[PDB]
């Protein structure tokens, strides 16, 4: 019965197109939905909120996301404060709703914040997946089949959870993680269909724990190198070792640096190299070394091909004693 009521409204898992919160016969009590303001706890202080309150005819008040406004309110920006996780279990779709205050194409949707982000439908949407910070993590395999690309900012990161996803487009300047660090080992390979751009400080994740050597990662399409960084753990040792492997079932392009984290490995002869990149086919220095690559009194070197020449669609990595 207070002059300004309000309400904090906690749903981490929205799961409904929207929600009836509060409802009252005004006549009788003189209590009106009207006189009610929805506080979303897991929004960025002071940011464009993600929901929407609405009055109906008969005083009950319904929340609903910002995404789906007809009315004119509508936006694709979800910004989640730091240590909030908000799950989907909605499909977004294309909004067709007309221009508005926020001008957004109806299409296209934002991550900002320092939050998680969880896409746990099979969302139809078929504009861009701006991960601009915070985390995009998947909830879902085929979460976003339709989005015309994913962009990932430097700061910001994109979860596959292990699930595969089509992306399309994926423009990477911050953090692609296979599945979530100190994860459980993945023995599935995760497939990603899509075409890679690795722009440099981003980085592609496969070693996202220290027990976790032998993932496959497989980017079905091209894979088109500027600067950045691909991360592989391996039991560094003779051609059996245990290795991540990176798999592009396309053209290997441009220049990806390659970090090799030797977890345990006490070091061995290659006799034709270490298997961890497969392509179609990969240009001249498609991948680069990061760095040095020891294991007990081994060194190991990047190469295109095996120690025979065999296999230049593959890279290796090749020991010699010193």
């Amino acid at each position: 019965f207070g002059n300004n009521v309000k309400v904090e409204a906690i749903i981490n898992n929205w799961a409904q197109k929207d929600y009836k919160l509060l409802s009252a016969d005004k006549g009788i009590t003189g209590f009106s939905v009207s006189n009610i303001s929805i506080i979303n706890p897991l929004l960025t202080t002071g940011a464009i909120d993600y929901t929407k309150s609405y009055i109906s005819d008969q005083n009950k008040l319904i929340y609903g996301l910002s995404w789906n406004d007809t009315d004119g309110d509508s936006h694709g920006e979800f910004n989640l404060k730091e240590n909030a996780e908000l799950t989907v279990s909605t499909i977004l779709a294309d909004n067709l709703s007309h221009h508005n205050i926020n001008s957004w194409d109806g299409k296209s949707l934002t991550k900002s914040g320092e939050g998680t982000l969880i896409l746990a439908e099979k969302n139809t949407y078929s504009g861009f997946t701006n991960i601009n910070a915070g985390i995009l993590k998947m909830g879902t395999v085929e979460a976003m089949t339709r989005t015309a690309g994913v962009i990932v900012n430097k700061g910001a990161t994109l979860n596959f959870s292990g699930m595969n996803q089509t992306v399309n487009t994926l423009l990477n300047s911050g953090t692609v993680l296979i599945n979530n660090i100190n994860a459980p080992f993945l023995p599935d390979p995760v497939i990603v269909t899509g075409n890679m751009t690795l722009e440099k400080n981003g980085h592609v994740i496969l070693n996202n724990s220290s027990s976790n050597v032998g993932q496959t990662y497989v980017q079905k399409g091209n894979w088109h190198g500027k600067g950045g960084i691909l991360s592989l753990g391996a039991v560094l040792g003779n051609d059996n070792s245990k290795t991540d492997r990176l798999e592009i079932a396309g053209h290997a392009s441009g220049i990806t640096y390659v970090a090799v984290t030797n977890e345990g490995g006490s070091g061995d002869k290659t006799l034709e190299g270490v298997q961890i990149i497969s392509t179609d086919s990969s240009d001249k220095n498609a991948f680069i070394q990061k760095g040095r690559i020891v294991a007990g009194s081994y060194d190991y070197r990047l190469k295109q091909g095996t120690v025979s020449g065999l296999n230049t669609n593959k890279w290796y990595l090749t020991s010699q004693m010193d």
